[PDB]
């Protein structure tokens, strides 16, 4: 196995080393990084010092890249440094998923990286879901949601998607842009979304990433959410990063009924 | 400055590097790693393979060690040397400050990692200053009249401690809510002490005031007992992994509030405060 896998937490998160992303990966390379991928849900790699054109390149081996610009890289966003009702699901989100088909995945590299400060951490929604009671995973398993962004975007998804590629029921709960589940009472919803936000933010769920000079990470949007930092705007110092996004398909349910579009860039952009 | 200090994150954890556990530390060597300790809340160092006498060695020169539990955690010939070897789930579940149901907590602890899993197991701590800071003002003032009842059951001790713990060190007020250990808040209805705990609660593991640890064989962890909680893992439970991690902590000083008004014991024995000691 020529790609070392070195997980970093009980189910989520992987650290890879042997493979050079400045230059075209071989069919081994892709597949083993899918792989892991799937296996992980966000793998990382180090002293990866990328262009943005070897940014998309890489990207483009695993998916269609989508189109805070990059000049030259519509595909490119610039993630860069240059009040609000905290609970313990705040800040975390699935990427654009007011959308109809939001990014499978997303690819995140770190250009100015600050000594301390502005970790990423993400959370396995497969395992919530496994983790879920047996009548609230059958209970859940019916239920849809809108999902809203606002630069307007409006989506009914599944509350459960089912992962395209590996069949696993994931606990699709983007916390950020879910914002009512359909068909009950706005109390039940309110008091349900916050039972399913809690749990799918249990610390046993998660990986936390320190960000270095060089790192990518790559996670799989279909079964992860994750959380930006705040702890950074406390520090003087810089933080400038670029991401990459791949078109999605639709979500599917356990009943396979699709998403359905509501209403409706600017997420892509920001999310 | 002979130990490098690598801090980890905005306001909590610090790396350190260019000492070595195994040998005595000279003055200047204890002063840094006290210095950092103060400022970061919990240090680090990494392969640092000690024996159970220079872990107790090292802990010595920082202060006394606690001296044991006849059954648990106890290693024969070291009774400072502890070892670490369905549920209602909340966000603060598993948070904790050590021993806070006796009347004088240990200041810190210095746990050791010699068996590591390759993955799982990592250890969170939050900064509890800082989360008192991060208080509203009128919050800050409220919390800091209230006093808190705290308890454990060994497998029974009760102490009111203040609810804002003034550090004797730096004198910074700390947000000390203990959240396995802390039940009650003195003097209020018992909702309003439980809705004011969970507020406190959630609001002292926000992310932004904790810092997490991936464990390696030889690593260490020293924190300071009087400005931390911390979060023992519970990933590890789903995984095959061997983790054998030892510890020892040091002999603290009674708690003081903002109006300077000590703790005060409530119910307990020294063998229980002993179990505590060994188990929190
Ligand atoms: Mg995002
Ligand atoms: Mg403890």
């Amino acid at each position: 196995p020529s790609i070392q896998v070195k997980p970093l937490s009980a189910h989520i998160g992987a650290e890879l080393h042997g493979v050079d992303l400045t230059r075209k990966l071989d069919p081994s390379e892709v597949a083993q990084i899918r792989a892991a991928l799937l296996r992980w849900r966000v793998v990382f790699f180090r002293e990866q010092f990328l262009t943005h054109e070897q940014h998309v390149a890489f990207s483009a081996q695993f998916g269609e890249p989508t189109l805070g610009h990059v000049d030259g890289h519509p595909e490119v966003y610039s993630i860069s440094k240059y009040q609000a009702l905290l609970r313990p699901w705040t800040g975390w989100h699935t990427d654009v998923t007011a959308a109809l088909n939001p990014p499978w995945a997303s690819i995140l590299r770190g250009v100015t990286i600050p000594p301390y400060g502005g970790d990423t951490q993400w959370t396995n929604l497969a395992l919530a879901y496994e983790k879920l009671s047996a009548p609230l995973r059958a209970f859940v398993d019916g239920l849809r949601g809108v999902h809203r962004f606002t630069p307007v975007l409006v989506t009914e998804h599944p509350l459960v998607r089912v992962h395209p590629e590996t069949g696993e029921r994931v606990l699709y709960v983007s916390p950020s842009f879910l914002k009512s589940i359909v068909g009950v009472t706005p109390r039940e919803s309110e008091a349900l979304l916050e039972l399913l936000w809690e749990h799918a933010t249990r610390p046993e769920f998660t990986v936390r990433f320190k960000w270095e000079a060089g790192s990518v990470a790559f996670w799989d949007n279909r079964a992860t959410a994750h959380l930006a930092p705040t702890d950074i705007f406390d520090l003087d110092f810089d933080r400038q990063l670029y991401r990459t996004t791949l078109v999605g398909d639709v979500p599917v349910g356990p009943d396979g009924r699709q998403s359905v579009a509501i209403e409706g860039a600017a997420a892509v952009a920001l999310n």
